[PDB]
């Protein structure tokens, strides 16, 4: 299935040179919304399972220092300013990056599957500043932006098919 | 064990020629307590699991013309007047019908097993009409019964054998 | 896959004491829009091929009397009242029928695929009366219903994956 | 060959309530203009051999009674009113019957092959009342109609290719 | 043949500064005409098919900023303003980047082959904006160039060798 | 073990242009309390022995210059200003380094295991600028961070397990 070999566009944030270390940047929670195809699928499917890949391309240059850090919150743990990402299993993405940098959240769950419109529990993924953006030139650049990509894991799968008129 | 191996009386209901097509005439939630059997022996158990089997038995006639549909519906999703029956999985049953129409409803849960008075979400099973009752005739019959039987299915079983005397 | 199992619900139409022989009661062209699940999924493809499935449901009665034909339509044939569909490679299908009748509409085309929104020449499904229904009571009833489902075939598939917002 | 893989309608004649049994219904002499395909192509060639098979579909109800009788005549045998089809081997046709009866005549000749425009000496195929037709409910409905299909038998063949605008 | 195993130069284009993302650099679509080679030979033939390779080399620095994305377009969907090109199967093309960016188009084809002067349907490519060119010295330079070359693929062949005086 | 498979956040120190060649800039004595995990599970063991893995993330970019040198120093010499840490097994990292460096220190011990509060005579890892530190731009920044992660090695283990409650 081509819908589930190629990467997608999900969404973009913004990184300055203002954010402290330890500010987060970019939460999003599990689910087949964050996929183009999946939000499509998920109106005849009545429960899914299974983890997404996520893709980070950071519009950078070579002048540019700074790193982020990006790490996946098991469910039931609060998220908010008091989160210590760098202790948590994690990766590192810099901010003159050429290639993409890739992380697989997992589905973390205590249930069997997850049915669609109240999927429970499930863990969320957090982006965070590791070391602050520096502009050597100090000119009128101070922002970058990163894009965000989506791709099915290879165990993600639906169950229990539906009419595509009924109500969740 | 012959209290699971073969069918016996769960209910009956009554068919009209004035029911537009699209009502629903019968519905039933998944539950030991739609068979004779498993209501007795679901008293010294804490849980249970597996589906179960329907069968149906019409009280029609040669002259009578007409059809039924009766589709399993996950749970999670809002029973009701809004309900396309006909474009889940389903069964069609006639009203001539001479032999009974089955159908499984599987033990469809996010759960590993139901616990015994809070069973959770579950499934249910909803007839309603396809094709309206038509009486060529005209006289004073417009209506018919339906008789419901059960049967447990292979893969049904109790678990956690519980004091007789116990409160759940 | 669940949704290329089964039949689903397409349509309905009435067949009459007043329909005389050769009539033709029901036409639809070859599409993935008579499908309800096919439907959905055409919205994220460029090009289908392959053919589907189609079943009759009649809510006659056991004292009616009277059949109909089916039969499949080359490309490139004028459709109409001088229509000879008993000479065709067709089916039969009574008025009395209990079990359903079933009929496969092949891919008839010159091409390699039909693109989405502009598929070309496409085979027709046309239902058409073979012997007029005769009721012998002569009471109130002079029509009865028949309902059509669709399932697509073993070779159907889709081709050339496409953004969902982008327009044909 | 489709052409000779399928039905195609060739005729139909009428039964009614006043027939009174040992009366002829349906008489046909065997030839290849007994099909709708074999007639366009014997225009071509100067000869044929083999069998045809025909079937009968009977646009009944489940209220009548009756039954006809179907024979093949040998060549060189008077057919008339005094014709005992009940004494030579046959089939038996049924008022409600819901599927096709099909018998087969051979191709019983005393030459190698007909030709065309002058075959000689061929069977014959009979149709007659066994029990006359009855109708319980005496209404305004006194007959029925039978439809008659063909299709070719495996040993049917053409011989001696000629020209088309020539003449036999 | 030397003549498509090796890469040549196509055309040229101009990205800066001011487009948007989103926008629309340079959009070609699939022809022979588009290599300095096989433009000489469709002289001679009557017919072609198979798929071409496109490599860009872009004229950028180690100190830009920015990414492009290239994507092919099934025949029949329509190509202006409102594409997502970012949500097609695509390559992500950087400002810095010192190797080439290599992306095969095949011949997606309702038909078998494309006449010579008048192929038919062909798919397109399609070069946009991703993220934006970003220029931290801020100088004169405000604009960079991108070189385009093609080679034909494995499959490509011609067909149907005709006069080369001929007309199409 | 989740807990020894990844490298966690440790410290972080920084790196100026004022430093001369030969300044040490961080040092840290071999203890479990260098790790997040390891500090906690020391609670409730009496002793420990292994090695540990650390690893550096410079965050400076493509325009900076200069080196540092990092090197482990045996148990019984004396740390200060006149050391020769560039005459050590050493490693060497840069100022523009995309990817961590990773050095190793063994548990070079006279002894067999380290008792849990006094451990004894331990190894020491020692940072100091190989090659100073250089801005070409000569604007306002005139330092850099280096953050620093650890991993307990193979061989690290504990012994002795204890109440919780003691007191060394």
């Amino acid at each position: 299935e081509t819908w589930r070999t190629n990467f997608y566009y999900n969404d973009v944030f913004t990184w300055s040179v203002a954010d402290a270390p330890g500010n987060i940047l970019y939460t999003v929670q599990h689910s087949p919304q964050n996929n183009p195809f999946t939000a499509v699928l998920s109106q005849m499917y009545a429960g899914w399972a299974g983890g997404m890949q996520f893709r980070f391309i950071v519009a950078g240059s070579g002048v540019f220092g700074g790193r982020l850090v990006a790490a996946v919150i098991p469910p039931g743990i609060e998220i908010g300013p008091g989160l210590e990402v760098r202790q948590f299993p994690h990766v590192v993405i810099d901010a003159r990056s050429l290639e993409p940098v890739t992380i697989t959240m997992p589905d973390l769950r205590p249930n069997m599957y997850h049915p669609t419109g109240n999927p429970g529990l499930v863990p969320t993924l957090v982006l965070s500043v590791y070391n602050n953006l520096i502009n050597p030139f100090g000119g009128s650049t101070s922002a970058i932006q990163v894009t965000v990509e989506t791709r099915p894991s290879e165990d993600f799968e639906f169950v229990m098919i539906r009419a595509p008129s009924s109500k969740t």
